[PDB]
Parts: structure tokens; C-alpha cells; sequence
């Protein structure tokens, strides 16, 4: 019944339309005939205009007519969007405006595969299109990548599951074997979906599992200083800068590198120093393994950070460990392999075992680390012009702030500012537009808006919003969850898709501690002398898969999903023949076990 | 049968109804809901009322949610109703549905403000880990909810194993927990060096501060006999440590308490943070050990708290509370923020807590700033805070399908 | 919107291009001298080339198809291609040289 | 014409007297349900007394004359009578106690 | 509001005028009798401010100070004044 009514008023961008009949829900589906922002479409002699519907009922009467007819409203507004070829292709603009009195059809499958489907190969599929069966959303790549992107929408809008699901259809082996992405998780939740197939760093390791180490002389002398002491400003500094620039005289002068002297060196310069050595050599003025000995204040401090295991991933990195003689076991070049030359293309850094108190300054230095590599090797085959990079960033609405005074906003600015010669993107995954910085969110390319309850947000979206249309952009606070609307350069047309989730299992997770269950079991007396013998030295030292096997140390070995590991301690070893005897997981070791015997996790 | 009129306009996410609280749109198979947002003569279209300024028949609706077939109940929708579509008014089974939740995960804290029969669930995983907070007013009786919710959510039925701390000033919830719940001796020892120069000493600054410091490190060194100066080891007044732990954390009593209402006011902000900060530190080394936060999650709850979260505070409480609402979620702690005057809490903080409890507000200021720190917000949740009744309270956060208006009672 | 009012109305003559957001539609109609009803509500479709001069430049606003220039010259901009640089099988690298 | 029409409504019972301009009479009009041309037509022209009561507390409405108090209880302001006190004599004065 | 009906009623009532007469009544509606609000709006004209709350607490001292001696309850200006105008 492709059908509709007849124009009735013509502004040339707004055109209306009074609607003749009855409105059946299609079952099997559930497609009505005409929705909100369903796509209409009006021959014109030889071709064919299409438009959006942009409201429906007593809004798009013709004004005057409301006192001629004050109770009678059938008429709809639609807003004509684009038009199709002679057989060629769909382009935007109309080259010749509708008259009174045309008709005004239905969009049918094979105008969803004109308007919506394309030839060019950069097009990749991200899920299909909603209010309608089978059609892919096409994301332009090469425009997403290098033109930046973001995420904006409600708490539990579920952005980190389309981020998910857009970096495993941007990373598969099959059309992208050298893809190369990274990913600044900070809650820590991705690397429980990408269980083997991409790299995580994290501050604990597991057994099969990487120690996220930052070298301490990696940095320049601002972010050093600042990382450390908070940014000095005295003759204090001054007297710590030239403390460095001698350590690294000092080094270059016992150790060679290429095509560096006297002449080119400089704080900034990335070579090996021993802050044992600075620190041992600045407190004997005022009064190394072990830290047993006016910028007294800085080195007590100093001191404190050395013997904390907070701070390993700095000064006690695990073979960066500088010698006493600024000898190192490795050089950077493992370590920007490791980041971005690995042989698994994605990476997360997950940051959540960060003091919060430098989080930020550490994003930044990250930032700094890879451009500024990434820059001076822009001819060689490991540069971005030849295998572009793209960032991610998980909860930026608290770095970018719009007065925020630290160093992370530097570099996001940065790299959205000039991060087009070089290949470089930028993903911005956030929760409260508003407060990102409006210079900003205005330089990002492609938006995927989602639910946004808050009505001082939308207004925000709305009016930072390149294609401020209409017809898509008043269902905002009524989406699905992972109904995206898909608006930017990055695509042809505005999309309102739902996002393929991914298959069960391959999920992003945060192992937050369910209190139903650590509250519902019973209560079984603690040994709070081991929580003393624990704390003085300041150390932490359903379904199952496998069961260790011991029986000269009275000990049992558990491991459940997520690669937890238990150890169960004062357990008769016939206790334990009898449970690998009996063949009975989930429901025995439930029977008369999940609380019996003292257990600590490892 | 039960009907109100039908629907005459849509854009979206706003429907207006014309005529012969929640309101339900059937499409068949599936219900849609939905709140009037503006209602009155000034609902009609702009420049309707030339028309007809005196005719009201008009209500603008707002789509809220949607509802499967006797599955759940989910925001956002799938469809979208058009001109000619019927609107009746919420019934019994609806808000038995719309309120009603599977999840093992909720909790009952109370009842609906106009049915008493369907529970007001709310999800207790997340209302520990992400976080919470209470507003009230003097005159709001804000003690006995929180007392209910406290005395709600630890009942040894269900949950034998909790670990709440409550650290009360005026001393007022002594007497509402008579003995379902212990009630209050912080060593002088344990606490850190920087803070015990500053509560006793007056915070000596010359080179007297290094002296002591030093003095402080040798009496440390030669108790060991009979390393680092900030080891918690006793060295040489009660007042002026497993067994204490155990008394703190691993008593058998699920809640406990500390009255400070003797204390100085001066040195009060430095111990709240001074016990905050132990137990932090101490539930942070025990994470791989049966006693940790990994394995029995606690809970702080603190009221009063608009004079210590303060804009511009210097006290230490605020390091501490900060530290809690950044990284405490990782390590299984909580907290409760209790405040009768919310206009002086800094927003930065409030704007993180995940749920809120709103009881009766009057003043305007306070009225603002709770609208301008939420996170959601419906229309129909503004104008009637000043009305409500003592008692009940308006929830909105994440940690609820839909906010709600709920009255709290005892179990 | 962006480009301040008082500079934008004293350029004499204006190219107005297809025009898509609310707001820069409304702030280009603020600071046109022939505020020509008939040609200014076409301004959100008119096709990639399309140009509606409005001015002095011109005795009475036209509604003009800019015409293109010929191929090969056109202005182009030589940015990276990430989908054919991501498709390339990887080659093994070292990064001595990076360093 | 002007007071709030929401708390006008609830009003059970109205007296309506003579009424001149044409801005009110809808007014009061669209305050009532029984819409009849007769009582809402010769509205304008109802002597000095007359009035019509519409509502529950009449049975009937209809228009009926009210009958005036007696002399000597009669509401009246005691504003000054200017023709009365400019028309005496012009009494020299001191301004001296008014300051 | 213009003095109109005391002449109809010449023994019949009582009036309350605001400058009475030696044989008339004088109207008195006495501040304390406010809300809180309606004092503010009256006496200051609704600050929102700090001073809003200053002296919403400021009230509250006096009040209960009354109460406890012997919210509807009798309280003074005049050494609210001189109270926290001194500060
Ligand atoms: N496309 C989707 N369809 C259905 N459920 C989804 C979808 N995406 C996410 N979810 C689920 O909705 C819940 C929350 O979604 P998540 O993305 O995992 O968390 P999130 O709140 O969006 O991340 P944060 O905390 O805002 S950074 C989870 O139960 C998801 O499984
Ligand atoms: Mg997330």
C-alpha cells in the first residue's frame, strides 16, 4: 500500500502532508506503517524525493487552519532530506522542489538498500538498522579514525558494550591482520572480553598475565617533577634539574647511544638515571636497595614513595630497574613494542589500581609517550602514516573538563587538533556531555548519542551537534538500550541502529564484590592476628574447570571462571580423594563445603 | 471501563492527549508508559490558546518506559504511538508489574506512596558499591528513615554476615537501637605521625616538628627491642590491636556505633578521619583474606556530614571521603552520606553519589542545588518536595528501575 | 554562529551554501542585507555545489550551481587511509629505529 | 477579564451586573456552563441594582433588582469633596505646622 | 480595602481600622504568627543567599530558647537586631 496522501503546503524544506488510513501493528515483526522518524518518499516525474517525518498530529496542521478546524488534526510534517539518481546513486540536496497536490508514498526494501546501502569499500557493518529487517549500519572507517569520535548517553545506557563491540568488528584477523588499538580503561572491565585476544597490563598480575611498568626516566622534567614532588617551584627545582642533567652526563658518559653527545642533551632526553643514586646523594647533603640513610619535606617524601608498594610500577619496574651505575637489562624499545608493536593488536591498560591522586597526570604521560613517538618516525614503516593508531579513553567527562587545570587535557586537545596528518583518533567514551569542555566535544567528528534522561544535557547535545536534525534528535530520552543514534561526517545519513551485541561470555564485567553473597553466607570466625602479620609489612602475600592435586601439604586447589584461584588450607587429603572421586561439582563442593574450612584467595 | 481520552499530537519524546502521576498506552502485545510532565492551560499547543484560551482539555504525557509480554519492565521504547491511539490510567496490576522485580539483587525498604501491598525493592549490590546519599531537613524526622533503612537491609534473616559503622554525633540513634545494635577508645599509637602532631602538639611547625619527629623515631626504634617510623607498634593515656579490630569489624553484632558528642568540636574532624582512614587502609591490605572487603563488604554512614564535605573544607575528613568515593569501590567499601542542609556539601562530591534519598525540602537553595547534582530527574519530581509527608522519601539514582516515593517502616 | 556578528555583517556580499543545523541558519538569515523570502527557506538542501550569493556583488540574488573545476584539479588533502594501511599484512619491525 | 480563571472556576454560585466592555463579557461567560445568549446578551444594558445569580445556591437563575439598604447605612469612602472645599474662600494659612 | 462598609454598619460590628480612633479598635497581627517565609518576604524580601540561612538558623536559637523557657511561638526582633548586627 505504498500510499500516503497528497502535499498540501510546500516551504520549500518543510513540506506537509494530511494522512488518509488505519494504523495496523504488522505482526511477525512489529513494524507499523508510519512511525516518527520512519523516511517517506515522493516520485517526482523521473526521480525521487525523500524526506523525514518531523512530527505527527496537531503540530503540523497549517497554522490558521486550527481556528478554521480546531479539533481536527490528521496532518504530518515531513522534512525532505536528500534524493536519489537516475539510476546513478543518492545524494543530499534536492534539485527541484515539490509542488500541491503530488503523491506521497511508503519506503519499501528496495529504497532501504538505495538510501542505506553503498558500494565504496571503506564501509564496514557496526549492527543493523532499527524499525526495520536487515539492513547493516555502514560506518565509514577511515572517516571515524581519523576524524574522532565519542559516546554520550545515561548510566546504564550500556556504552562500554558498543565500545566493545565496535573494537571486535575493528580488529578481526581477517580484513585487518595490522590493526593496532589502545585502550585507557581505568574501572577495569574490557579485559574480562577479550580473554585471548589482546594484551592487558595491569599492577597485580595473574600467573598468565603482564605488570603494567612505567620507567621513571621515560619522562620529561615537568611531568617528573610534578608526578613526584607536586610541582616545585623554588630553588629546590633548580637544584633538582641540575641534579638529572648530571646523572645523565654521567650515564652517557659510562654507556654509548646513538648519535648522542655532550652537545644534544637535554632534560627532556629519554635516557636511564638512578633515582636511588639522586635521592641518596641529595639527603646526605642534609644530614640505596634498602632507603636506609631546604628540600628536606620533598625527600622525606620521596623516600616514603621509594619503599611503597603503591609505587612499583615506577621505581621498581620489573627489569626496566635501573642499576646503580644506570645500567638497565632493556632499553624503550621492549617497552614500545610491547605497547603498540605486540603481535595482538589491542591493548588496555587498565588503570584501576592507580592512586586517584595521579590518574590524571599518568593519562597524560601516556599520551605524550606514544605521539611524541609516533611523530618523529612518521616516514619510517612503524609511524602513524603508515599503521594509524586509535585511542580510547573510558570516563573522559572528569579529565576534559572545561576548567580543568591538568595535563591530560593538553594532550586530548592535541591530538584532536592535529591528529589528522599523523593518523591518530580518538574515542571518547563519557557520561555527562555537559561538562566536557564545548571547544572539544565541537572537534569530534562522529556522535553516537543513546538515552540521556537529563534535560540540561540534551540541550548541550542538541546544540553541539553538526547535523542538528530533528526528526531523530526528539526521541532522545526513550531509546533502547543500545539503540545508538549514529550522527556525524562518518556517515552518509543520520542512523538510528541497534548495536549486535556480543555473544555471551565476551562481555565487559568490573569483578565488583557482590555483597549478596559475601552477606548471605554464614558468618565463620576471622584470624585477625593474620590481618595484623599481613598489614605490618605493608604486602598482600559456580562452575569449575580444574582441581589441583596434593596430598603432602593437607591443601586443596580450586578454580572457578575468571581465572579465580582458591586455596583451601587444613583440609584432610582424604577429604580431597573423596571429592575428586566423586564426580559431583557445583553440588557437592555446595553440600557440605563452601563453608567449612578456612580459605585464602590467590 | 477505565479510560481518559486519546492521543492528538507526538514528537517523540512528548505526547499531548486530548480528554473526553503514571499513565499507560496500549500498542497490543506490548504497554507503554509514561508520566503527565505539564498539565493546565498552558499544556495546549502555542498558539492554540488564541483559539480557545478557556476550553482545558489538553495533558502533555512523557513517555517513560515499556513493558514486555509479563517479561520485565524496561525504559525507552521499541514503537511509538500515533494520532488515534487510546490512554487509560495505571491500575492495581500495572504498578504490581512496573515495581515488580525477579532480580535477586533487591531488597524491600518499604511501600508506594498510594498502594501499600507492592514493596519499594531496591538494589542493594548497588547501593553499597556504587554509593548513597540521604538529604533531609530538621523538621523531615530524616533519623527514624535511616534508623529503618539501617535496621532494614541488616536483619540477621537474610543477611547474618553484615558490617555497618555508624559514626553519630548528637548521639540520638542510641537510643533507637536499644539492643539490636552496639553502641560507643582509639589508641594514640596507631594513628600516623603527621596526625598526632596536629591533634596534640597544636601542628609545631620550627624545627622543634623535627626534633620530635626524631625523638618519635628512636622511642619507636628501642620499643621493637623490648622499619619505619609509621609502623602501628605501641610505644611510650586510654584514650588522649587485633582485639580492637575485632570489637570494630568482627564483633558478632552485625551494625556498631561510635558516639562522639563528648569530643571537642576542634579535633572531631581529625578523628572521624583519623578511623576512616584505618579502616580503610586496614580492609585494603586484608583484600586476599577471609576478614577482607573482598569477602564482607562494609558500610560507613555518617551524618551531619554538610559541615564536614564543605566547599572549601582544610580538614582531613575530606582526603579521606574523597579517597572512598574515587577507589572505595574496588575494594568492596561503601558509604552513606547523611546531611540536613545540603547547599554547603560540594557538588564535585554529591554529583557522585549514585543514589538519593530526597525528603521534605523548603528553602529554594537546597532545592536547586539537589536538581542541579542528580543525575536523572523527571518533571514530576520537583514542585512536591515541600508537601510530602514525614516519612516518606523520593528515590532517584541508578540504583532503581524508576524513581519512586516510598514510605520506610520497620520490618 | 561561531564567527562574530559585528565582523559577519560587514562582509558585502555572502555564498550561502546548504546550510543544516538550526542554529547557523537563523544566524546567517541575522546578518543578510536582502532578506529574500523566496530563496532563503531552500537553504537545508541545495545540492554539493549549489551557492545562493546574496549582496551587492550582485544585482538581484541568484541561485547558482558553482561551476566545478576540472579533474585533476581539485584541492585534496594526502591524510593516511587507515583501511588500506590496516589491511596490508603486518611486516615485522624493529624498533631500535623508532627509538 | 484579568483575575485567575482556575480559582474563578470552582466558585459555585456568581452574581453578574451590568458590564460595559466587550473584553470582560467573554470572560465571565466562559466562566459558566449554562450558556445562554439571553442571560449573557443583555448583560450590558442591566440598570444600576439589577443583577443576575447563577449557580446551586438558586434554584432558577434568572435577573432580579436588589433592593437598597435604608438611609443611613450605605457604604461610602469619606474621600474629600473637592467642589465643596475649593469653592470657599481662600483662608490664609501657616504652613509652618505642616513641616 | 477602602474603608467602605465601616458607615454601613453604624453599632451593628467592630472594625479594626490601622490609626483608630479614642472609641475604636486597632488592628494587630502580630509578626510571630508568620512562616518563615512570609517573615522573610515581609521584613528582608526573600534573600536566597548565605543570609537566607543565616537567618533561618538565627531564628531557630531564639525560637527554642523561648520553648524551653515555657513554629507558631513568641521571639523578638529587636535583639535579633542588635544580636547579629553587632557581629
Ligand atoms: N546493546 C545492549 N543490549 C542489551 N543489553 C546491553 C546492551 N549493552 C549493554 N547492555 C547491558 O546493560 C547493563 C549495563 O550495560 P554496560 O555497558 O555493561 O554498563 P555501563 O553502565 O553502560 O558502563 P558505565 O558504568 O556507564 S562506564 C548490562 O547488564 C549490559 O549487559
Ligand atoms: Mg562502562
Amino acid at each position: 500500500s505504498t500510499y500516503i496522501g497528497t502535499v498540501q503546503d510546500v516551504n520549500g524544506a518543510n513540506i506537509r502532508v494530511v494522512l488518509d488510513s488505519s494504523l495496523k501493528f504488522v505482526d511477525g515483526q512489529g513494524y507499523r506503517i508510519g512511525q516518527i522518524g520512519s523516511f517517506v518518499r515522493i516520485p517526482i516525474g523521473y526521480i525521487n524525493l525523500f524526506g523525514i517525518v518531523s512530527q505527527v498530529g496537531a503540530g503540523a496542521v497549517p497554522d490558521k487552519l486550527l481556528e478554521v478546524e480546531p479539533y481536527g488534526h490528521r496532518w504530518i510534517s515531513v522534512q525532505l532530506v536528500g534524493e536519489e539518481g537516475i539510476k546513478k546513486e543518492f545524494e543530499r540536496g534536492v534539485s527541484q522542489y515539490p509542488t500541491i497536490g503530488d503523491k506521497v508514498h511508503i519506503v519499501t526494501e528496495p529504497d532501504l538498500k538505495k538510501i542505506y546501502g553503498t558500494q565504496n569499500k571503506k564501509y564496514i557493518s557496526l549492527g543493523n538498522i532499527a524499525s526495520v529487517d536487515s539492513i547493516p549500519a555502514l560506518v565509514n572507517i577511515d572517516t571515524l579514525v581519523t576524524r574522532h569520535s565519542a559516546v554520550l548517553g545515561s548510566t546504564g545506557s550500556g556504552k562500554s558494550t558498543t565500545v566493545t563491540s565496535i573494537l571486535q568488528r575493528i580488529s578481526d584477523m581477517s580484513q585487518f591482520p595490522s590493526a593496532r588499538i589502545i585502550v585507557f580503561d581505568i574501572h577495569g572491565e574490557y579485559a574480562a572480553a577479550f580473554k585471548g585476544k589482546a594484551k592487558v597490563y595491569k599492577v597485580t598480575p595473574s600467573n598468565n598475565e603482564l605488570k603494567l611498568s612505567i620507567p621513571y626516566w621515560a619522562l620529561t622534567c615537568d611531568e617528573f617533577l610534578s608526578v613526584a614532588f607536586g610541582g616545585l617551584e623554588g630553588s629546590g627545582r633548580n637544584a633538582l634539574i641540575d641534579k638529572i642533567y648530571e646523572l645523565k652526563l654521567q650515564t652517557l658518559k659510562r654507556q654509548e647511544y646513538e648519535g648522542i653527545n655532550e652537545d644534544s642533551l637535554t632534560v627532556d632526553t629519554p635516557i636511564p638515571f638512578s633515582i636511588h643514586k639522586l635521592w641518596f646523594d641529595l639527603y646526605r647533603a642534609e644530614i640505596s636497595l634498602k632507603v636506609v640513610p631546604n628540600i628536606r619535606k620533598p625527600l622525606e617524601g620521596l623516600a616514603s614513595l621509594l619503599k611503597d608498594p603503591r609505587y612499583e610500577f615506577l621505581f621498581n619496574a620489573d627489569d626496566w630497574s635501573v642499576n646503580l651505575d644506570g645500567k638497565t637489562n632493556k632499553d624503550l624499545d621492549a617497552l614500545l613494542e610491547t605497547w603498540v608493536g605486540s603481535e595482538e593488536s589491542i591493548s588496555i591498560f587498565d588503570l584501576s589500581g592507580m592512586p586517584s591522586s595521579i590518574l590524571d597526570t599518568l593519562i597524560g604521560i601516556l599520551i605524550r609517550i606514544l605521539y611524541d613517538s609516533l611523530f618523529w618516525s612518521r616516514n619510517q614503516p612503524e609511524g602513524g602514516r603508515e599503521r594509524p593508531l586509535l585511542v580510547v579513553l573510558e570516563e573522559a567527562h572528569t579529565y576534559l573538563g572545561k576548567d580543568s587545570r591538568g595535563i591530560a587535557i593538553d594532550g586530548v586537545r592535541k591530538i584532536v587538533k592535529e591528529g589528522r596528518k599523523y593518523g591518530i583518533g580518538m574515542m571518547l567514551v563519557s557520561q555527562r556531555p555537559s561538562e566536557i569542555d564545548s571547544t572539544i566535544l565541537s572537534q569530534c567528528g562522529t556522535l553516537f548519542a543513546l538515552r540521556m534522561n537529563n534535560s540540561s544535557d540534551r540541550n548541550h547535545v542538541l546544540g553541539a551537534v553538526s547535523d542538528s536534525f530533528e526528526g531523530l534528535m526528539g526521541m532522545l530520552p526513550t531509546l533502547r538500550t543500545g539503540e545508538a543514534i549514529i550522527i556525524g561526517e562518518s556517515v552518509r545519513l543520520p542512523m538510528r541502529t541497534i548495536i549486535s551485541p556480543p555473544p555471551f561470555g565476551r562481555r565487559p564485567d568490573s569483578l565488583d564484590p557482590d555483597v549478596t553473597a559475601k552477606w548471605s553466607n554464614n558468618r565463620v570466625q576471622g584470624d585477625y592476628k593474620e590481618v595484623l602479620t599481613l598489614w605490618r609489612q605493608k604486602k598482600v602475600r559456580s562452575n569449575i574447570l580444574s582441581i589441583g592435586y596434593e596430598a603432602d601439604s593437607m591443601t586443596l586447589e580450586i578454580e572457578f571462571n575468571h581465572g579465580l584461584v582458591y586455596q583451601y588450607y587444613d583440609v584432610p587429603e582424604t577429604l580431597h580423594t573423596e571429592l575428586l572421586a566423586a564426580e559431583s561439582h557445583g553440588k557437592f563442593f555446595n553440600s557440605q563445603i563452601k563453608n567449612n574450612y578456612r580459605f585464602s584467595r590467590i
